[PDB]
C-alpha cells in the first residue's frame, strides 16, 4: 500500500520480514554505509535504473532509453528497428544531454527547516514549498562551496507530507552515460500502445548503458579519455525465477500521488480532470480514426498523435473506472470524517477548518477549472491550428533596417514546423469542426476566447463555414497562401489573419484562466499542511505514506495475479507463448522478431526456462508504484534482481489517490527474459559475463 | 470426438457415465420398452430443445427460441419483450400460431430392415439410402396402412446415421397449441445481445416458459379454447443444489448437424474456401457498413439487423478458422485416414483407400467452381442489396407484352419494389457496399469467370466500378421511387429488358444457379465414398468412441462443470454470478442495460434458497458437454438426472468442434436454473410456476 522514505524502512523492516524478506535491514538501506540503495539511480531525470556490475552497466526500460537508441539510429543503422548490441566497451555510444543520480545520503532535516522558517512573519508564505527558498537552506547547511569540495556532489532540500517533513539529499550525478544494448522495438514495445496499461503484458522492455566517469570514478562530461565507473554496489542476477506469493520488492522515484485529496478533490478529479478529457479525447480520437482508416497516408502521417492522445484518454477511463467502483470519494470523506470527529474530541478545530477551506476553494474555482480543461483539451491540445504561428514582438517591429526579409525567414520557419510532412489541413479542420462544436455547446459567449465569438456573430453559427473561412484567408492556410504574403508582407495582413487571431485569442484565454486559478493552489497547498499534520498525529506516520514526489522510496509485495472481473482470472506469469498467440505480421505492434520465434521453435531457453520447460517474459506484483518507477529494480527476498518494472494496470491507475489490493499490480519485465534476450538475440555474451549471475 | 451419442448408445457407454459420476440408473434416463426422462425433452419449434417441467406440461426453452413468440404478441400497450410476460393464471397463456412441440415417442434400430430394401437396387449409385423420399415410403411400410389416421398425433420417419450404415425409425408425437407463459425482460433474456454472442464468461439469462395443451385425452389437437394442459409422462426435477467445479453434466437434445468425418482435403477446402472467402467478403461489407453507421445515426437503425446478421457466422468463421490453424484438425483428420488405410492394407480390402482417394479427387477437381460460388454468394448474394432487386417474372413479362393484366403486373412488381427499397433501405450505403464488394469480387474472378453483366465494368466503364454502380442507379427502374413511379406510368416491356439493375440482378443470380448446378453432382460421389470411410471406421476402431454425426436426432452428451484457459496466463471459470451481470451495466448501451428490478434484488441479496454455499447469486455455467446449433434449450442434468441449467450457447473457441471436440477450449454454456427460477419469482412474481414444479433441495 505505500511509497515508504528510505527513513521508514526501520518501522517497516519487522512487517517486511513477516512477509518474507530475509535480507539485513542496512544491506538494503544503511544511512551511514554501502547498501543496496547505492545501485539504484534516477536515470535521465524520469525514469528509474540500477547498476548490475562492477563496470557500471545499468539496466532500464526500452521505452526509457527509447530516445537515445533513437538518436543513434540512421537508414544504414536503424537501431530502433533492429536493436543495438555493442560487441565491445569502446563501441558503446555516448549520449548528449543524459543523466544517472545517484542517491549518496538522505538526511532528515524537519527541526532545521522548521526553525529557520520561523524567521518568515507572513503566515501565508509559500516559501517552506518553494525550491528556490529551500535550496538557500541547503546550501547553507552544506557549506558556501560544497560542491567545489566534494566534487560530482550536490545537495537538495525536499518537503514531504504537506510540508511536515523536510529531508535533504546528497546526490552524485553522472552525465557520460553510454547505450550499450537495447532488444529490436519488436520485443522492447511489442504490444506498442495496443497493451499500454494491460496485464497480461509480453513486452520485453529493457535496454542497457554504461556510466562512465574519470580515473578516479568521479563524475566527467562526455571524454574519449572516459573509464567505466566501479560501483561501490551493483545488483546481484536471480536465475531462481518468481513463484506465485513470492515476496518482492522495488526501490524507484515515484513521482506524483495525491493520497490526502479530500472528497471534494476526487469529485473535481471526476467530474472536471477526467470527464473533460474523456469527452474532448473521445470526439478528437474519433474524427482521427474515421480519417486515417480512409486514407493510408493520413494514417501515417496522425499514427503517434493519435497514440499520444489515447495515452492519458485511457488513463482517465482507468482512473474514473475506480472513482465509480472502488469508493475513493467515500473513503477519503471517511479519513476527514474520523479526523474531525478526534479533532472535536480533543478541543481543536483546525483540522474540520481545513478540511472546509479546501472544500470552498474547489468549490470557488469549479467555473474558471472547467474552463480551463474544456479549452486546454477541446482548442490546445484538440486542434492543430491553435498552435500556428503568431508573428513575435520582433517580428511586427521589423516589417513595420530591411530586416523584413528576417523577420520572413523566422515565420516562414515556423509556418514549415506547424505545417510538416505530418499535417494535414483537411484533417485539421474535420477535427477542428467537431472540437469546436462541442467547446462552442459547453462555453457561453461572454466565456468564450474573442475570435469564436464570431461564430455565432459573423457565421450565424455555422462552424464549418468558421474553421473554412480561418484556412480560405490566412497566410497559414496553404503554401501558396503563405507565400503570396511574404512577397508583399504587412504588419496589416497578420494583424487581421483568421487564423493569427484565433490562435492569439485561444492562448490569451488558456493564459488568463491558468493566471486566475494559480493563486486557488495555495489556501488548498496551505490547508494540507495542517490536514497532513491532524492525519499523521492521529494515526501515525506508519500507515499513511508521503505523496510521491520525485524521490527515492521502497515498496514491498508478492507476486501475484489477479480478478479483473467476474469468472476471470490473470494469474502472476507471462511466457513466451504468449508472444507468439499475439502474433500478427500484418500488424507492425505485434510483428515477432525471427530470431526470438526460432528460439521458442527450438526451446533454447538454457538456463532461463521456469521448472517445467515455459520460457518466463513477465510477471506482475503488489507493489504499489507509479510514473517514475519505469525501469525499477525488482528484488527477491534477499535482494537479488528478478525483473524491472515497467508499466502498471489500468485498473490500479486509481492507486495515486487509493491503493487497490484486489486491482493494483506493477507490471514487470522478468529478469530472465531479459537475459535470454541479451543472449540468444543480441549474441552479447560479454554483458553476460559481466554481471554476477547467482544459482 | 467426445460425442453426440445416440440413445441406443447408452447402453454401451453407461459404465463410463457412471465412473464419470452418474448416479441414475440406466433405464430411468433411457428406456426403449417405457417411460425415462427422454420422455421430458421436445424438439421445440423445429430447431431448438425444449423440456418439461411440470405435471401440466409447463416447458423451459431459450429466451432466442421463444422470441418470435414473444414478439408477435407484443404490442406498444404490452410490450412483452422489453418488459417480459408473466401469465398470472393459465386462462391469461397466450396461444402461439405456427408452433410445434416433437416427442421422441420410440426410436428403433431398423438398420437390417432398411439394408435388406435397399438390396432391391437398379444402380449401384443411387442416392435412395439418403432420400427421405424413399426412407418415408419404407417408414410408412413397416408403421402400416394409414398409421396417422389409426393414431392421431403419431408420425414415423426413419432417418439415415454414419453415412447410411445405420438406420433408426423414430415414432414421434407432435402438439400444436404451446402457449407462452413467461419470458424475463429482453434485458435479462439477451443481455450480451450481439457483444456477447459465442463468448463466455457469459451472464445471459436465457430462457422462456411455455406450456403444452392438448385435448381431454392427453393428445394432440391445433389451438381449440377447449384444450386442456397435457399431464405428461415424464418431467423434470428441478434442482436447487447447484453445480461446483467438475461436477457430472449431461444434456440431451437435438444437434443438427457436424462434420466429424471430413477428410483432411475437406478441412483443407473448408478452411481455404468457405471460412476465407465469408470471412475476407465479410470484413469488407461490415467495414463499409460500419463506417455509414457511425457517420449517420438514421443509418444506424437502418442497417443494425443486417451488420449484426452477418457478424454472426463471420465470428463462427473466425472461430472455426482459429481451430483449424491452432488445433491441428487437418492434421488429426489426416491421422484419422492413414490409420483406416494401413488397417485396410492389413485386412486385404483397398476400398478405404479408395474411397479416400474419391474423396481428395472430388474435392480437388471441383476447387475452382466452389471458390467462384463463395465468391458470388458472399460477395454479391448476401454482400449487395441491389443483388435482390425486381426481376420481372416470364408471366409479368407476358402480361406487359394488351388487357388490365399490365396494372396487375405492376402492382405485384411495385410490391416487390417497396419490399427491396423499404425503410431500412438506403441506395447511397447500398452503392458503397457495391463498390467495395465488386473490386474485391473483380479482382477474384476472371472475365471468363463473371456474370455477363459485370464485363461492363471492363468492357463499357473502363474498369471504373464506382460509374458503373451509379450508372445502375441512375438510368434503373428500381434507382428511385421518382424513377419506378415513371416507369410505371408508362410501362414496357423493353425498358425491363435493357434496365441496368434488372440486368445485373438476372446475370449474377444466372450465375449463382449455373455454379450451383454444376457443384451438386460432386456431392454425390463424396456421400457413397463417405459410406464406404465410416462403415470401416466403425469395422476397425468400434461405434464406441466414434459418435455418428448430428442430423437433428435426439442425441445425449456427457462432460463436467469446467472453465478453461483461453490464452496465455487467463483462466475463465466454470461459474457466472450475478455481480458479472452489475459489472457489465451501461445504461446508455441497449445491449447492457439491467433491469431494475433485477438490480434491486442484487441490491438487497434477496436471492432466498437460489443462492450459491457463499452467498452468491450463480447466473451461468460451463460444461464439457459436446454441443451445436440444434442445442439452443436443452436440459443439463445433474448426475441424478435433475435440472441444473438449460444450454443456450457454445464459446467461438470451440465452434471447430463440429469437426474436431476441443476438449481444452470447447464449453457449453448454459444458465443455471437457480437464476431461472431466481428471474420467475423475483422479477416476474410468478409464483404459481414455482408451485406447480417439483423443487428438490
Ligand atoms: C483504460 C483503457 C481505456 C480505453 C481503452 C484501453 N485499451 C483497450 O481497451 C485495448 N486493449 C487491447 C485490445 O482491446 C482490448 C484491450 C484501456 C486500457
Ligand atoms: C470469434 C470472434 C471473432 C470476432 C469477434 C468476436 N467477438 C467479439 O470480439 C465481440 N465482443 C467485443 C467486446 O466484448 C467481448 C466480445 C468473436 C467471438
Ligand atoms: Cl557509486
Ligand atoms: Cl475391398
Ligand atoms: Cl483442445
Amino acid at each position: 500500500e505505500g511509497m515508504w522514505l528510505m527513513q521508514q524502512l526501520g518501522r517497516k523492516y519487522a512487517q517486511m520480514k513477516e512477509r518474507g524478506l530475509k535480507m539485513k535491514e542496512y544491506d538494503l538501506y544503511n544511512p551511514n554505509g554501502t547498501s543496496l540503495k547505492d545501485a539504484v539511480v534516477l536515470f535521465d531525470g524520469g525514469c528509474t535504473g540500477e547498476v548490475v556490475s562492477d563496470r557500471g552497466l545499468v539496466l532500464t526500460n526500452h521505452h526509457c532509453g527509447y530516445d537515445m537508441i533513437q538518436a543513434h539510429s540512421t537508414l544504414e543503422h536503424n537501431y530502433l528497428e533492429n536493436g543495438f548490441w555493442a560487441m565491445r566497451e569502446a563501441d558503446e555510444l555516448p549520449n548528449k544531454d543524459i543523466s544517472v543520480v545517484f542517491i549518496d545520503k538522505i538526511e532528515d532535516v524537519t527541526d532545521y527547516v522548521k526553525k529557520e522558517l520561523k524567521a518568515i512573519k507572513d503566515p501565508n508564505s509559500m516559501d517552506y514549498l518553494s525550491p528556490k527558498y529551500l535550496q538557500k537552506l541547503a546550501d547553507k547547511k552544506a557549506g558556501k562551496n560544497f560542491s567545489a569540495k566534494n566534487p560530482g556532489l550536490s545537495v537538495e532540500i525536499k518537503a514531504f507530507y504537506g510540508g511536515n517533513l523536510y529531508l535533504m539529499f546528497t546526490k552524485k550525478t553522472y552525465t557520460d552515460v553510454r547505450l550499450v544494448g537495447a532488444p529490436p522495438s519488436s520485443i522492447g514495445k511489442f504490444g506498442a500502445d495496443t497493451d499500454n496499461w494491460i496485464w497480461p503484458r509480453h513486452t520485453g522492455d529493457f535496454s542497457i548503458f554504461r556510466i562512465y566517469a574519470d580515473k578516479n570514478g568521479n563524475p566527467a562530461p562526455y571524454s574519449e579519455d572516459n573509464v567505466p565507473l566501479k560501483p561501490k554496489r551493483f545488483f546481484n542476477i536471480s536465475l531462481g525465477g518468481v513463484q506465485e506469493n513470492d515476496y518482492a520488492m522495488i526501490m524507484g522515484f515515484p513521482g506524483t500521488t495525491h493520497r490526502y485529496f479530500t472528497a471534494s478533490e476526487v469529485d473535481e478529479w471526476k467530474s472536471i480532470d477526467n470527464d473533460i478529457r474523456i469527452r474532448m479525447r473521445d470526439i478528437r480520437q474519433g474524427v482521427m480514426l474515421r480519417e486515417m482508416l480512409a486514407d493510408p497516408q493520413i494514417k501515417i502521417m496522425y499514427s503517434a498523435k493519435y497514440a499520444a492522445s489515447q495515452n492519458a484518454y485511457k488513463r482517465a477511463i482507468g482512473a474514473n473506472w475506480a472513482i465509480k467502483t472502488r469508493g475513493l470519494r467515500q473513503n477519503k470523506q471517511a479519513m476527514q470524517d474520523r479526523l474531525i470527529a478526534w479533532g472535536a474530541k480533543q478541543g481543536t478545530p483546525r483540522y474540520e477548518e481545513a478540511v472546509h477551506e479546501i472544500d470552498a476553494t474547489v468549490a470557488k474555482r469549479a467555473d474558471l477549472r472547467r474552463r480551463y480543461w474544456m479549452i486546454e483539451e477541446g482548442i490546445i491540445r484538440g486542434i492543430e491550428f491553435a498552435r500556428s504561428p503568431i508573428p513575435t514582438e520582433d517580428e511586427t517591429k521589423a516589417l513595420q533596417a530591411s530586416a523584413r526579409k528576417e523577420a520572413i525567414d523566422k515565420i516562414r520557419t515556423r509556418y514549415s514546423k506547424f505545417a510538416n510532412k505530418d499535417y494535414s489541413a483537411e484533417v485539421d479542420k474535420k477535427v477542428a469542426v467537431a472540437m469546436l462544436t462541442e467547446y462552442l455547446k459547453e462555453i457561453p459567449y461572454e466565456n468564450l476566447p474573442l475570435h469564436l465569438r464570431l461564430v455565432k456573430d459573423r457565421f450565424a453559427g455555422d462552424v464549418q463555414a468558421y474553421v473554412d473561412d480561418i484556412f480560405a484567408r490566412s497566410v497559414f492556410g496553404s503554401e501558396a497562401q503563405f507565400d503570396a504574403f511574404a512577397a508583399v508582407p504587412s504588419v496589416e495582413k497578420l494583424a487581421e489573419d483568421p487564423m493569427v487571431l484565433f490562435a492569439s485569442s485561444v492562448f490569451d484565454e488558456y493564459r488568463k484562466l491558468y493566471n486566475e486559478l494559480r493563486p486557488y493552489d495555495d489556501p488548498i497547498l496551505r490547508a494540507q499542511r495542517t490536514y497532513i499534520a491532524g492525519l499523521l498525529e492521529m494515526d501515525g506516520d506508519q500507515d499513511q505514506f508521503p505523496d510521491a514526489n520525485l524521490t527515492l522510496r521502497f515498496t514491498y509485495g508478492q507476486v501475484k495475479g489477479y480478478s479483473p472481473r467476474d469468472n476471470v482470472y490473470y494469474g502472476h506469469q507471462t511466457t513466451l507463448d504468449g508472444v507468439m498467440e499475439k502474433e500478427d505480421p500484418d500488424n507492425w505492434e505485434f510483428v515477432v522478431d525471427p530470431k526470438l520465434k526460432a528460439v521458442y521453435e527450438r526451446k533454447d531457453f538454457g538456463r532461463y526456462a521456469d521448472r517445467s520447460g515455459r520460457m518466463p517474459v513477465a510477471f506482475c506484483a503488489t507493489t504499489h508504484t507509479t510514473g517514475g518507477n519505469s525501469g525499477s529494480p525488482v528484488m527477491n527476498a534477499n535482494g537479488e534482481l528478478i525483473g524491472l518494472n515497467f508499466d502498471r494496470n489500468w485498473e490500479g491507475v486509481g492507486g495515486d489517490i487509493q491503493y487497490l489490493a484486489d486491482y493494483q499490480r506493477s507490471i514487470i519485465v522478468d529478469i530472465r527474459y531479459v537475459l535470454l534476450v541479451i543472449d540468444k538475440v543480441g549474441g552479447c555474451q560479454r554483458l553476460l559475463d559481466e554481471m554476477n549471475i547467482v544459482p
